[PDB]
């Protein structure tokens, strides 16, 4: 007895008495992720080096095409696209999908873990689809998750029911359910942030970090880890517990991370796992977007760790 | 045209006029790395999950076995073994290999990049091979390098004539020379260290770090990155420039990283790439070891960055 | 735009307003076939040869387990099993599946193309499931098909709507629809039969062969091909046209091929493609089975070729 | 322990004391075979089918390119090329290679086993390399063998010291020695020939065939098998015993199969395996060719079977 993503999605669509439109969608995503995973591990590179005689771009095209061919979407928002993609009326479904095809594109050359981030909305309204359909607060997410191309490829899927992790057996091209109903640690022992911006941190952030390296109660300090790819850092947080942070600074007073296809998908996964995701002031999932490429600060992770910072945030208010 | 590791290695052994003993060794190694990469990527995991009909220990066995059968080694030192392994008189060769089968094994469950590290010495004290044979300064390395199981698998090989990077094409199980004679930037813009140990850093490290976040002449501060996997952090240093540091601290008064199978191979690769690798007080490669599992502090990366920290070390002494 | 087996099955289940029980079934079969294909191409053989220190049986277990875990079947009949497998009431569905996990097992050692054969029945009755549910004339098949592990792996699926061929892209573990609504040639130019039994053929068969090598109308003779694996011979017939024959002789007066899991699945595929499948006397699909391992003679292929023999059969009646 | 083609080849070159030139050649060949196997198995086909972003010609290019780059060849003869290819003075070596990149190309669309055939001669007439250099009797072969892309990929290598079979483990892209010093059964029980040419067979062939179906002393008749792919039929002959025949007929008065890249390599493998390979009148290996694309009749297989047919040939003359 083994559960595959294909089996799982189908049983879940069945319990929910769906028309089967969203199952077609989740199955198209699984296929797109397997195709990207293969391109990322460099299968076929020899041909490129003349054996017989871009990666973000290939990833964008794969997701966009595999999604359109699902006949389940009406609007697609990608980090690589200035405007939202409105689906041809022939292949139009009722879902709006926001995604980042290959996050951590800067790390590609250094071979660091990279990933794909997606969020699915049910179109709410009754008129010609447009960007406006994508502009829904994260709280309205039907499903969200990510695929991490690291030492192994894993798909983490979060829906109203919970968070489940699927490992890719590359030998048979099938995702195996390896961890179900995942809940994050109440309090972790690792903090993640680019301290190279110390000079730009607000006093609350500055204070938290200080408390982590030099514990006022003389407890053990927190270990530091900052991979440089959100999916890798967040995935480690989900699994090992701790806190990830990318607050505003000179690097945009609005933070660097995008709201629709990065912050929201990850906040949704986080909340479903039993942790928190805040901007320091408000819950990420409650922000009403104004633009499809709107950035937003984010702090996420174990509840006890995110609350501790939230307090320091209040103190300096 | 297309250059494969196999062709490159043979061609080099020919120019060198070797008896083909080292070529067999390097060919065995390459085979062991493709086997580990496959296990690491979780090929066949569906069988553990009951479709019907560890990873560090498995890696150790692969390396040990594939190397013994090469008939080119007499002494083996693994991070996984307390004692040095002495090869059977029947399979003995003239080479001594020091290796870390799967480095970054804490990052396994979090799916972060991990790797294999190897250093190769030639037994010169023709006596019954013993532990003593491995106790040579890194300055005596014949060959050294590593395999990084990241977003893609890469094998970095360093020898007297240079450093060359080989990318694995998993479709045909062949390593392709993607980069020839690799040389690191003189000065980088990323520092890598576990700042969670800030409370235990010597004044030289402490000063250098603060100088990176708050530059005297108001220049751009360095970005921070610390994956937590030496092979991954060092590969980023090699490819993009910067400095990696794992200094001595209370928990590790002599550092954490081992001399023979971690510090030395990375120091050797760094030097051949045109960079520096220091203890803070002396060059890693000149240290004559006393214990096979001896630890050593290490700082490596671009020459201009490593020098700057070396000056601060001189200033506080 | 590309159609995958997963997409295809889902859209077909949707058009048919099914509960989704048969889709779960066809999806479990696709997974089983990918797992068998991988075992057949010998991935992981190195471990068997001690790199770090039955095939029909593995195939039986894979199909049986993957099928039971679909929760869509009540009775399974396998060539490798003396008795029919009655599903645990926990995982009991309404379908009866007859299959040959790995046909051409004798050819394994010689590396000749081998395959899997399956036929799906809807249980008809309302009582405790038993072998008796498998004993339905082939005419009652819901779906049937085969997977051929040859130079490439292909799944041919036949349902009331028609016959469609899916090629396995082993890189992404997905079956791609490469040929839809396949129809066989009216008259082919190849005959397939083990002529080593010439001494045992009845006069009609003897006469047909003679007419093929020495055309009475002085037309070009037919080419001969007999791989030795039914799936390969039949698949070539479907694609290139011609006739395949395995009539009775000293090798059982009932022929060698089994009725439920070999003859029927292939006759069903054949008829749906627009060809014929006969025992010489009657249509294979109309035989009422008496035993689950009942053998039956079979002649199949292009209509004009099968009719020509049928006439010679009548002449000697 | 585990023996890989790479290790085996190097070890043999060492014992032979070669300059490593032939080893490079055999290593290049092995690389070309893994590349063809992958293309043959349809890895990446989903890209032709619009997931968004020949086979014989491709095989030809792979072989030609991978061989030229080995710097070990001066003349190449392909079934795909009218003229013999003369390697650039810059990449020239001392070896001449005669090959059939993808044999059985008619069986491609039917997914039947196909393969690559190669014969290697040493240029002895040290003159500007020309077509003349390839025109050597097979008796002068340095090495010969084939790659069979069947249910699994296998590489059969024959040299002065014997025939060895290597199975490809596609997971790690390594060929494993599965069978050492292969020797064919003295007498088999399967005959292989296209009986659709019965109307054009000489009396010797005609008599031998009828003697196989109707044995004088009532013994068991031989089974018939004719895949239609030489590499596949000959591999079965090699592994299981028997006889393969492609005699001269009206359509092919001198036979169909080519001498240099089909008959010779298979004749060489047969002789080293302890079998016979005849034209009916003379040994295939002793024929001194006049044309690079010269055809020749061929009969090979177990010694006892081939002799029996040779006697019948003597009787009718
Ligand atoms: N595979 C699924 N898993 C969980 N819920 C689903 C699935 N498919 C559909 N649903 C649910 O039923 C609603 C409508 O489904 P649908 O008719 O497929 O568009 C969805 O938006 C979810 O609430
Ligand atoms: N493939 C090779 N590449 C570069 N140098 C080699 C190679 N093989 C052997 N050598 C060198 O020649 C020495 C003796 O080689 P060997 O006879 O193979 O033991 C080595 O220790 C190196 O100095
Ligand atoms: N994927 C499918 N493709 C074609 N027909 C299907 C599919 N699934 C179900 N059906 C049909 O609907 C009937 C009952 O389906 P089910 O409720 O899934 O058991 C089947 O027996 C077929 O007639
Ligand atoms: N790997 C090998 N295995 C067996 N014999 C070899 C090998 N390499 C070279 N030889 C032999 O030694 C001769 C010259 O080799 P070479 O110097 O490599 O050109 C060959 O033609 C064969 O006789
Ligand atoms: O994909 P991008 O645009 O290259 O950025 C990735 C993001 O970049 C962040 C890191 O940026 P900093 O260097 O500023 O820390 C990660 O947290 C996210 O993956
Ligand atoms: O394989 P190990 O014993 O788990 O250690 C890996 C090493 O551990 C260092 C990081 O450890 P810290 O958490 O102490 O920084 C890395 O740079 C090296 O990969
Ligand atoms: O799987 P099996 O039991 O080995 O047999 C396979 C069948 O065996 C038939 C051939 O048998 P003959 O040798 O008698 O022709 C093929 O047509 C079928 O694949
Ligand atoms: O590659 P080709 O030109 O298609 O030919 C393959 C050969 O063709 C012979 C069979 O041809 P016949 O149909 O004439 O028997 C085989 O034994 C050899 O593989
Ligand atoms: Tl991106
Ligand atoms: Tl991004
Ligand atoms: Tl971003
Ligand atoms: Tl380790
Ligand atoms: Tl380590
Ligand atoms: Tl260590
Ligand atoms: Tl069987
Ligand atoms: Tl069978
Ligand atoms: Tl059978
Ligand atoms: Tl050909
Ligand atoms: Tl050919
Ligand atoms: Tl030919």
């Amino acid at each position: 007895n083994i559960v595959t993503l294909t089996r799982f999605v189908m049983e879940q669509g069945r319990k929910a008495r769906g028309t089967g439109e969203m199952t077609q969608l989740l199955n198209s995503l699984c296929t797109a992720v397997k195709a990207i995973s293969t391109a990322v591990r460099k299968a076929g590179i020899a041909h490129l080096y003349g054996i017989a005689g871009k990666l973000d771009v290939l990833s964008n095209d794969l997701v966009i095409n595999v999604l359109k061919s699902s006949f389940a979407t009406c609007v697609l928002v990608t980090e690589e696209d200035k405007n939202a993609i409105i689906v041809e009326p022939e292949k139009r479904g009722k879902y709006v999908v926001c995604f980042d095809p290959l996050d951590g594109s800067s790390n590609i050359d250094c071979l660091v873990s990279i990933g794909t981030i997606f969020g699915i909305y049910r179109k709410n309204s009754t008129d010609e689809p447009s960007e406006k359909d994508a502009l829904q607060p994260g709280r309205n997410l039907v499903a969200a998750g990510y695929a991490l191309y690291g030492s192994a490829t894993m798909l983490v899927l979060a829906m109203v029911n919970g968070v489940n992790c699927f490992m890719l057996d590359p030998a048979i091209g099938e995702f195996i359910l390896v961890d179900r109903n995942v809940k994050i640690k109440k309090k972790g022992s690792i903090y993640s942030i680019n301290e190279g911006y110390a000079k730009e941190f607000d006093p609350a952030i500055t204070e938290y970090i200080q408390r982590k390296k030099f514990p006022p109660d003389n407890s053990a300090p927190y270990g530091a880890r900052y991979v440089g790819s959100m999916v890798a850092d967040v995935h480690r947080t989900l699994v090992y517990g701790g806190i990830f942070m990318y607050p505003a600074n000179k690097k945009s007073p609005k933070g660097k991370l995008r709201l629709l296809y990065e912050c929201n998908p990850m906040a949704y996964v986080m909340e479903k796992a039993g942790g928190l995701a805040t901007t320091g002031k408000e819950a990420v999932l409650d922000i009403v977007p104004t633009d499809i490429h709107q950035r937003a600060p984010i702090i996420l992770g174990s509840p006890e760790d995110v609350t501790e910072l939230l307090e320091i945030y209040q103190k300096h208010a």
